[PDB]
């Protein structure tokens, strides 16, 4: 499924995304734009053999099992086709355990990189949420 922008806004407000860990809507929504673009079915593979899957691309290394990653945890205990469904349900409760991690919204590069101090509110522009 490819999310509208204000369609995915309003999924993971229903979801509790919105200020969780005190990360804003907007956050959440840039992060989604910039490692998916809103495809729930997006996979891309990494450097060491991991694979991060769909809207938020969560890694196969720590939190989803694909059966291909050497040494893998498998710490949201779902998988990782399960984070590729039209419903965001799976890729949201893994998102809170990772951003409940301890480096906060940094566990996405791409937050880190594209998002992160830049005006997110800008995301949520225009939507009735
Ligand atoms: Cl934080």
């Amino acid at each position: 499924k490819v999310f509208g922008r204000c369609e995915l806004a309003a999924a993971m407000k229903r979801h509790g995304l919105d200020n969780y860990r005190g990360y804003s809507l907007g956050n959440w929504v840039c992060a989604a734009k910039f490692e998916s673009n809103f495809n729930t079915q997006a996979t891309n593979r990494n450097t060491d053999g991991s694979t991060d899957y769909g809207i938020l691309q969560i890694n196969s290394r720590w939190w989803c099992n694909d059966g291909r990653t050497p040494g893998s945890r498998n710490l949201c205990n779902i998988p990782c086709s399960a984070l590729l469904s039209s419903d965001i349900t799976a890729s949201v409760n893994c998102a809170k355990k990772i951003v409940s991690d301890g480096n906060g919204m940094n566990a996405w590069v791409a937050w880190r990189n594209r998002c992160k101090g830049t005006d997110v509110q800008a995301w949520i522009r225009g939507c009735r949420l």
